[PDB]
């Protein structure tokens, strides 16, 4: 039950931070995961985006947003004229949490508890201290609550620029849906979910 804090080194070097996250024992999730999935991008990024946790594909690659949700994220970024390669993209929890299907190898993603999110939050703080983003997009409720408190309501602040204490640099925060949700439902449901995410990404990119 320790939390990640005493496993986080005092450095802004992202490769050093990523290796240290591989050695983190701040919660139980390191055990069955393949590896840490640290954030991806350069310190030169001025927009950071934060999801929930790895999926199966992310866990195998050691990279964020490489599966189907990442594909739809990329499509929405393109619609918002945002270059993904200029971003820093990461997740609130850095080890894949899952159960195995009975009788097989298939891994079923399971959502981190609030305790696991808080345990892993010091890595987000180190990432923000390193990258110094102007704006942070919180992709989904888990990432939003990680910075804005466990009773934060994404539905009550769509399109709003937020700020909160204990976030390095006091960046603009924009809380939106997680891109996995854009995979759901028939044509018009997907198209409305897409539009809503694009609107929020544009708010974030237009912060000046
Ligand atoms: S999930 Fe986060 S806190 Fe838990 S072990 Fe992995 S890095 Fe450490």
């Amino acid at each position: 039950m320790a939390g990640a804090q005493d496993f986080v080194p005092h450095t802004a070097d992202l490769a050093e931070l990523a290796a240290a996250a591989g050695e983190c024992r701040g919660c139980g999730l390191y055990r069955d995961a393949t590896q840490a999935v640290f954030g991806a991008g350069g310190r030169s990024a001025r927009i950071m985006m934060i999801g929930e946790q790895p999926g199966d594909k992310e866990d195998l690659a050691g990279l964020p947003f490489v599966g189907p949700a990442g594909r739809l994220l990329d499509r929405a970024l393109e619609a918002a004229d945002i270059d993904r390669d200029a971003l820093y993209v990461t997740n609130a929890v850095k080890h894949f949490k899952f159960t195995r299907a009975a009788g097989g190898k298939r891994r079923i993603e399971k959502t981190p508890s609030r305790t696991e999110v808080v345990a892993c939050r010091p890595w987000l703080i180190a990432e923000m201290t390193s990258v110094e983003p102007d704006v942070v997009v919180l992709l989904g409720a888990t990432a939003a609550k990680a910075l804005l408190g466990n009773d934060f309501r994404v539905t009550q602040h769509r399109g709003e620029v937020l700020h909160v204490d204990d976030v390095p640099g006091d960046p603009a925060l924009v809380a939106t849906v997680h891109p996995s949700s854009l995979l759901r439902g028939p044509k018009e449901e997907r198209e409305s979910a897409f539009a809503g995410l694009v609107d929020d990404l544009r708010v974030a990119a237009d912060v000046r």
